[PDB]
């Protein structure tokens, strides 16, 4: 009431319709292209893995582990984020180095460690494939050569567009729904806005808002994190962005552990505490950081049900998948 | 109507209703907890490979791939066969050595060059998700502890025994449809006849129905039959089983390149080609090989519609990912 209101002042609920995308407009065609390109593995030069093995929509669109490993059994220097809501953050990726879903999806196509593809081996199978070329018509009419790695990323990013979580029990209470959420995951809501969490994971995505150092008041360690990982230091040089990366969106977090950029914490309590500590300089409570994963745990909302795509087959000249 | 006829002796459709496999009823939540394990990628060590990855449902059942990478990026001997209608076999793997597609699940999941997994591992994985022991109870009822690495098994083989690819359009034919299949389809229909291609790929299946040397009339050679691999020898320690394998169902055959047991044979016509050579002794002549291939791609069927599973959480028992 007090407090129901207070969350009503800083946060929004999930949009039942997917936002507008400026210079992409959605439509059935370019939505279904792109769940088909999501979940295509010849995005990926050794044929094998498509966004949907970093990003499973069947596990809150991440992978559960550290690290995503991708092309040649490869580690990344980074756990994997949700694509799910990812859509209404401010940039892309845990730097903000991408600007939107379209900018972003350039990057594991092309990432050694990942799919380890180049945009014109891409494009040379993306037209072998007999399928394609009339999806890609369909999704960009008016084009004489629409089969482009830009239009690929276009018609991921309005495919990722749909898949956000609305109907979380917390969006239910902000819609004036008192009993949608537990007393217990009340009082974890009071105590995360008094001890000032809202101050970086607030509006419609609970975080994803802007950048800040992850050791505001204590390093958090070199496990935790890693000293070679400057964050946003590596995108502008600037002294001031060491160690500081862009919050994430708290939205499924109880499903999208391990946590934080290094994914060294699978506890999300242990997150919880790490939190207080790293960027408020307390030592939250047992009994606190329990109320406060409760409050977490309402975030989850409704899964998005994605029919895997059915894949139009190669033709005998579509390249030959490259494993080494 | 002669050939027709012919084929109508020989052949038969995929029946819409899957199979009833014995000791093994199906149940809408056994069929259902089997989807769910099919697309799990926590059934292996590393968390990252499901059976999805090397029989992709989006890619006919398959991987596409020459021979299929699993655990630590290792390729292992085989080229991955369907699953789509992998039911209607009469033992599995390109070898028969398992007896029926709950034997067969066991193998991947253990396998080091696969899942890489133990059955122990395996089973307090899935009793660690909270969400899944609800489910093998559904499946399992009456069982005091439901959640075994049989379950497992039994509940992937009744969703397997769902993925079937009816009505194809040598299916409509067979059920008295002429103009189901073109005019050079035909042709190429009394080429496979005629040249003796059903004595080893007949029945429901197209294929499937028993074990064949692999050069009947002359070596395929050291690439398309590696000299290591000698099939159903390794398993029988027979000498007259050296060098010969199941043959495969042909259902689905123009989109499950490559081809072989070896996954050396990219185009399908080729395929025709070293069949003629390798099993009957004779030369097919290119316009030969383009009619039976156009027969061959009359036997695609309708691609199972699966809806990807909204997979249950870790709880913070769950074992970590083992990658190495
Ligand atoms: C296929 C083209 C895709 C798509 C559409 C996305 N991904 Fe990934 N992803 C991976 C890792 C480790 C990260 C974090 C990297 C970093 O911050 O430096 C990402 C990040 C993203 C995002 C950003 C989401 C956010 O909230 O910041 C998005 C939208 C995204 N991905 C979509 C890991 C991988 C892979 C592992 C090997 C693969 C494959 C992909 N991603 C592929 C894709
Ligand atoms: C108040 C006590 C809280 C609570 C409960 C959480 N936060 Fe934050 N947060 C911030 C940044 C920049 C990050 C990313 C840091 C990194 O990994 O490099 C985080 C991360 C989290 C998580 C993990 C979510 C995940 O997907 O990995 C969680 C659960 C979390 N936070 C909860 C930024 C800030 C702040 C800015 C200065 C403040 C204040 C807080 N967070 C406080 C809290
Ligand atoms: C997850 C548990 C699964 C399930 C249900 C199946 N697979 Fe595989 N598969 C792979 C390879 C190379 C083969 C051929 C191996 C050989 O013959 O020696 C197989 C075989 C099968 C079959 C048999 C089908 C047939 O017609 O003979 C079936 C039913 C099957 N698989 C189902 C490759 C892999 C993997 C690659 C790394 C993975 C992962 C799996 N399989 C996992 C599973
Ligand atoms: C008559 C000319 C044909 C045609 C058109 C095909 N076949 Fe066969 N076939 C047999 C066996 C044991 C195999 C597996 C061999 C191995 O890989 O070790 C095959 C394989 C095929 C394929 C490839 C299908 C695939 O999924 O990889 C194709 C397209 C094919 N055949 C077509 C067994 C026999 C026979 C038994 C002695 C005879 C006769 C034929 N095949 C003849 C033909
Ligand atoms: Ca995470
Ligand atoms: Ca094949």
């Amino acid at each position: 009431e007090d407090v129901m209101k207070r969350a009503q002042g800083l946060f929004k609920p999930i949009p039942a319709k997917p936002p507008v995308m400026k210079d992409n407009p959605a439509s059935p065609s370019r939505v279904e292209l792109g769940r088909m390109l999501f979940f295509d593995p010849r995005l990926s030069a050794s044929h094998l893995i498509s966004c949907n093995t970093c990003h499973n929509v069947g596990l809150g669109g991440t992978d559960i582990l550290e690290t995503s490993i991708g092309h040649g059994w490869q580690k990344g220097p980074r756990n994997s984020p949700t694509v799910l809501n990812a859509v209404y953050n401010i940039a892309q990726f845990w730097d903000g180095r991408a600007e939107d879903l379209a900018a972003q999806a350039k990057g594991p196509v092309q990432a050694s460690v990942e799919m380890n593809n180049k945009p014109e081996n891409l494009v040379a199978t993306l037209k072998s494939i007999p399928g394609y070329p009339p999806l890609f018509r369909k999704a960009f009419p008016g084009q004489g050569d629409p089969v482009t790695f830009d239009n690929v990323a276009k018609a991921i990013e309005v495919f990722e567009a749909t898949l956000v979580t609305p109907d979380a029990p917390f969006d239910k209470y902000l819609k004036g729904n008192r009993k949608a959420i537990s007393s217990t995951a009340e009082q974890g809501l009071a105590l995360f806005l008094d001890k000032g969490c809202a101050a970086c994971h607030s509006g419609v995505n609970m975080g994803g808002t802007g950048y800040f150092p992850f050791g505001v008041r204590e390093d958090p360690g070199p496990v935790v994190r890693p000293v070679d990982d400057t964050g946003r230091y590596k995108v502008t040089s600037t002294a001031a962005d060491k160690y500081v990366f862009r919050s994430p969106s708290l939205r499924n977090v109880a499903i999208t552990m391990p946590y934080f950029h290094s994914g060294k914490v699978w506890k999300l309590k242990d997150a919880v505490k790490i939190m207080g500590s790293a960027q408020l300089g307390i030592s939250i409570t047992d009994a606190d950081a329990d109320k406060i994963v409760t409050f977490l745990n309402t975030l989850t909302g409704a899964q998005p049900k994605v029919m895997h795509p059915v894949l139009p087959p190669n033709s005998d000249d579509t390249p030959r998948p490259v494993s080494n």
